[PDB]
């Protein structure tokens, strides 16, 4: 008789990596649980509930406010950012390149808007408290937060509370359908997740992500995946490789692979 997580196991194992996963429950299929309670830094994952925490405190007029910034604001990797030194950007483009590009700029004058200077991370934390989130916690902004050492409960989440977040933020009801709207769009327009989430669901299942990458070989992704009749889940998929030290190389391929497995249980 066959069992998922010793697959997940066996995963482990072979990436030399702490993988974590979850999927919520629903009517229909059953939750799938792999390490997740135990923490992993967020890195990118959070400019998803980032870019929801922006349109929930704000008129959708705001998506239009200009924000300007220079040089010495830009933090790698910013792949937009660092190309408007001059122009400024939108809220609404910031939001785009926070989320399809992971610009870590981006992500920083985000929590500026939404918690000013000193106030961003804190008040990240607090739209998570929010949505009932009692363990997640940011604390550095971009890009430190991908870098705190094995262990350190700051800038961590967990597989279980990333996926309900995502969870209520796409599927559920913390946005209002137009907001909610916009974050599933620019999600699905993701230019990252290629070779994690994605690369283990069939082709004919529409996915939608945000990824994470840091050091001690952490990658992660969070998506919400649809099948083709239309049925939605949420797939979180944290790890680390901490083992290898704070340059161990991130693996792609083994989120890949744990999605495999999940979408093997789910098809
Ligand atoms: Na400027």
């Amino acid at each position: 008789g066959a069992d998922l997580a010793d697959r997940f196991a066996e995963l482990e194992r072979r990436y030399d990596a702490r993988l974590g996963v979850y999927v919520p429950a629903t009517g229909t299929t059953a939750a799938i649980e792999y390490r997740a309670d135990e923490r992993f830094a967020f890195c990118s994952t959070f400019k998803a509930p980032l870019v929801a925490a922006v349109l929930h405190q704000n008129p959708l007029t705001h998506l239009d406010k200009l924000i300007t910034y220079t040089s010495d604001d830009i933090r790698s990797i910013s792949p937009v950012a660092q190309q408007h030194v001059q122009t400024g950007m939108t809220i609404g483009q910031l939001c785009d390149a926070a989320i399809r590009y992971s610009d870590n700029t981006a992500a920083n004058l985000l929590l500026a808007d939404l918690g000013g200077p000193g106030g961003g991370t804190a008040a990240f934390t607090g739209y998570l408290r929010s949505l009932g989130d009692t363990v997640s916690r940011l604390d550095a902004e971009e890009p430190e937060l991908n870098r705190d050492p094995p262990g350190d409960e700051r800038d961590t989440t967990t597989p279980h509370a990333i996926a309900l977040v995502l969870q209520q933020l796409v599927l559920g009801n913390a946005l209002p359908p137009d907001k909610r709207a916009l974050l599933t769009d620019w999600m699905a327009r993701n230019t990252t997740g290629a070779k994690r989430i994605r690369a283990g669901f069939p082709a004919d299942w529409k996915v939608i992500d945000k990824t994470g990458t840091g050091d001690y070989g952490r990658a992660n992704d969070i998506a919400v995946v649809w099948s083709p009749t239309g049925v939605p889940y949420v797939v979180a998929v944290m790890s680390d490789r901490a083992g290898g030290g704070y340059d161990a190389e991130p693996r792609e391929a083994l989120l890949a692979e744990a999605a495999t497995c999940v979408a093997g249980v789910l098809a």
